[PDB]
């Protein structure tokens, strides 16, 4: 049967959620699926679909997708619309524990009927598990095999997912129908953020499934009891989930990308995509620009994540859910939020016990295999360091991917700078050094004859929404109030960003004739200043922005 979606590094794919409401056109925050696709631009179309969540149509509990006779109704006239309009979907069927979710006969009939039915997602178990969980995922997946559909599941924690895979069914499942299986990362919970990278990543290294991704949340920022940028000290409430960094959306995709990664999907969509049809700057300036970044250099493919990696830690003799200081010293220093602080060892794939000790040597026959019982863990950051060489100066982040390089600033919510010194792999220059504020991410790619430098810090001041009068805690989800923030952003920060305030990113080529740049960006959003030193060979740009910068040297 052929596949009725490609997914792969040369194929990412980009999932925007509308959410069911119980009432009026069916849809919460004013949007319809006819604006939802009209927001994805036409670039983005051949690698992206639209997620429907059932939401509020569920009862007794929104979310909890429960078998009604109003679930199927609200799915099939879904199907309907999108079928009538050529847009390509995805169903949330499974979520929050429910065991009683529709028959696998009827999506199997919905796929026969359905073409832009490209298949379903289970989401977010980890606080409600039960073990109907992973054997009713297994038989969905294989009627998404059946069909060529994928089954894209989105959950978190390492005892989570160690409970998944040990799952006999599912596994059994997992073996047989990989290439349609998607497992997700979801990072809500603000716990086990490497741990689940590592774990999930290592499902896909394992040949269990053929592509991994990621729900970034922005919740994340309720969950911290954050509020506007770098602020402490005020209560929390749903304004928090429209306060990460929308820059720092697409550092989270960066830690998939880097790590392999192929599906990307997001909340909290009121901040993320789209309120009265009107798409959001996190969505414009923050998720698509990664995204087609995504599309235009392909992430690292399986073969060259395997190729890098000098170790794994395999769950056989003890697992990574009992190893709660693993990634201390190494590269996450905070496991509840998602930025890594170093690059050095990439995502360190964790394998799961269920894969036997010899599949290991041959899928990684030059990788040292670590274990809980491993010596070498008595001196666990000296050891990783005699296999993986450091490679930069520096306290911000940088990853070696190939012959780029991938940096970012590690700092989510306070407000100091960060600096790197980048040895370089071609003449082109001896070294590059960076000077970054928070929420700025760079990639700089090494080519015969060029350097092609992204720069990206885009952020708005949430000061404007954050100074509003009224009731907007999170008690009030899915009702009227959640709604007037909705409109407020479709009319405030959609259409008048407070976006003028830049901030500087100083880009330094030492050892680099005085270069005659190609310098673009997003329109008014940046000014720059250059200085060269033809006897030191140094040139500095000095770039203020707020948004994207991009050029060529
Ligand atoms: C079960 C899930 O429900 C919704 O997500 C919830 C959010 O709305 C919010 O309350 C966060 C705070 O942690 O919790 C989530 O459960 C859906 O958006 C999600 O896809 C799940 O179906």
């Amino acid at each position: 049967v052929q596949m009725r979606t490609t997914i792969n590094n040369e194929s990412p794919l980009l999932l925007s959620p509308l959410y069911g409401n119980d009432n009026g056109n069916g849809l919460w925050w004013g949007n319809t699926l006819k604006g939802a696709w009209e927001a994805i631009p036409e670039d983005v179309k051949p690698y992206a679909a639209i997620e429907l969540h059932p939401a509020k149509v569920c009862k007794p509990t929104s979310c909890i997708p429960r078998d009604t006779k109003e679930l199927r109704e609200w799915y099939v006239k879904m199907l309907e619309e999108a079928q009538s309009l050529n847009i390509p979907v995805f169903l949330v069927i499974m979520s929050a524990g429910e065991r009683n979710t529709v028959p696998p006969e009827w999506l199997d009939e919905q796929f026969q009927k359905y073409s832009v039915l490209k298949g379903v997602l289970n989401i977010e178990n980890y606080w409600i598990y039960n073990n109907q969980l992973a054997p009713h995922s297994a038989k969905y997946l294989e009627v998404c095999a059946k069909y060529g559909a994928h089954f894209i599941w989105h959950d978190h924690e390492k005892w989570f997912w160690e409970t998944i895979m040990n799952d006999p069914t599912f596994f059994e499942a997992s073996q047989k129908y990989h290439k349609n299986l998607v497992l997700a990362t979801k990072n809500t919970p603000i716990r086990d953020d490497a741990g689940t990278d590592s774990i999930v990543s290592g499902f896909w290294l394992s040949g269990l499934c053929d592509n991994w991704g990621s729900s970034t949340d922005t919740w994340k920022w309720w969950e911290k009891h954050y509020t506007n940028t770098f602020e402490t000290g005020r209560a929390r409430d749903m304004r928090s989930y429209a306060s990460e960094p929308e820059s720092m959306i697409a550092m989270e995709m960066m830690n998939v990308y880097t790590g392999g990664g192929t599906v990307y999907n997001f909340e909290c969509a009121a901040y993320t995509f789209m309120t009265n049809d009107v798409p959001t700057p996190a969505f414009t300036k923050g998720i698509i620009p990664f995204f087609r970044h995504a599309i235009q250099n392909p992430a690292p493919s399986k073969e060259e994540v395997v190729n890098r990696t000098k170790a794994v830690f395999w769950n056989g003799e003890g697992r990574i859910s009992s190893l709660n200081g693993f990634y201390q010293g190494l590269y996450s220093n905070d496991e509840t939020m998602p930025l890594y602080n170093n690059g050095r060892y990439h995502i360190l794939p964790v394998i799961h016990e269920k894969i036997d000790k010899e599949k290991i040597s041959s899928i990684f026959p030059n990788a040292k295999i670590l274990t809980k019982n491993s010596e070498e863990l008595s001196s666990k950051v000296n050891y990783l360091n005699s296999l993986y060489p450091k490679l930069y100066e520096g306290d911000g982040y940088a990853q070696r991917v190939g012959n780029s390089w991938y940096i970012y600033n590690s700092n989510a919510n306070i407000n100091k700078n960060q600096q790197v010194m980048l040895p370089m792999y071609t003449n082109n220059t001896k070294s590059l050094s960076l000077d970054l504020t928070p929420h700025t991410y760079a990639v700089v790619k090494e080519n015969p004859n060029n350097l092609h430098i992204l720069l990206n810090n885009y952020r708005t001041d949430k000061t404007a929404m954050w100074a509003l009068s009224g009731n907007f805690d999170a008690s009030k989800s899915w009702k009227k109030e959640e709604l007037e923030l909705a409109n407020w952003i479709s009319k405030n920060y959609s259409i008048n960003p407070v976006d003028n305030d830049f901030r500087t990113t100083t880009l330094t080529l030492k050892g680099h004739h005085k270069p005659q740049i190609n310098i673009s960006g997003d329109k008014n959003h940046y000014t720059y200043t250059e200085n060269w030193d033809e006897n030191t060979h140094v040139y500095t740009i000095t770039v203020n922005h707020n948004g994207m910068v991009e050029m060529s040297i």
